[PDB]
DNA sequence: AGCCACATCCCGGCACTCGAAGTCCCCAACTTGGATGATTTCTTCCAGTCCTGGTAA
């Protein structure tokens, strides 16, 4: 009904009633698989615990899905897709309706983690994570941008196209395509506001 | 003006894109002069047989 808050320490604490909502049906969605059983009440009341170690735990849980995935690896990474391994947790940042980072702390956590975790796999003679392909969709929402800005940002060539495709034809958004090594790092190069 | 049957209608849901290099453009295509003569084109003999009318003196 209101915030009214102080010594918010956890990152469900702060903020306009409509990002308050959205950090709640995210929780829902993902954690609550239970068929509704209308415990309206019960249900949501342990969110608020949930998100008190956040800035802790929500990389844990990013971490454990690289492992298990990486031991059930069929094809070389680069060729393989981003999606294959993290599941979409990149397209669930899109349920909070705010675009900029210092406001949709679910999208910030998820780019900290990347930017590290290409940090720690720099480029050699085998292929590693790190490498693999982005779909353009995925490139706009962690370019914190619409897609036919990074159709204006392949044309001028501010990155590379990896995989060849066939004459008379043309590349869907759904199509898998970029590395994602060269958008973490493009991102910091220039994409930055005060925001 | 109040009550009832039947039309559709929009959200939540579901499923698909889909592997995976490109194979050269353009403009022209021939004019003249003649096609042969002299000769001849076969002859002997033969060419089946039997069955399958109606009507009135």
């Amino acid at each position: 009904y209101g915030c009214s808050f102080e010594s918010s320490n956890p990152l469900l604490a702060i903020g306009s009633l409509s990002a308050r909502f959205g950090a709640l049906y995210w929780y829902q969605q993902r954690y609550l698989s239970d068929h509704e059983a209308v415990r309206d009440d019960r249900a949501l009341t342990k969110a608020i615990g949930h998100f008190t170690a956040w800035p802790d735990a929500f990389w844990r849980e990013l971490q454990q899905m690289v492992d298990d995935a990486l031991v059930r690896q069929t094809k070389p990474l680069n060729h393989t897709d981003f999606v294959d391994v993290f599941g979409s947790v990149v397209a669930d940042c899109r349920q909070i309706p705010m675009r900029n980072t210092g406001q949709n702390f679910i999208l910030k956590n998820l780019i900290g983690f990347l930017t590290d975790l290409v940090a720690r796999h720099p480029q050699c003679r085998v292929a590693n994570v790190g490498d693999l392909l982005l779909s353009a969709v995925d490139a706009a929402t962690l370019l914190s941008t619409s897609v036919e800005q990074v159709r204006r940002l392949h044309h001028e060539g501010f990155l590379p196209l990896s995989i060849r495709p066939a004459s008379r034809n043309t590349v869907s958004p759904h199509r898998a395509v970029f590395h994602l090594r060269h958008v973490v790092e493009l991102r910091q190069a220039r994409m930055q506001s005060h925001h």
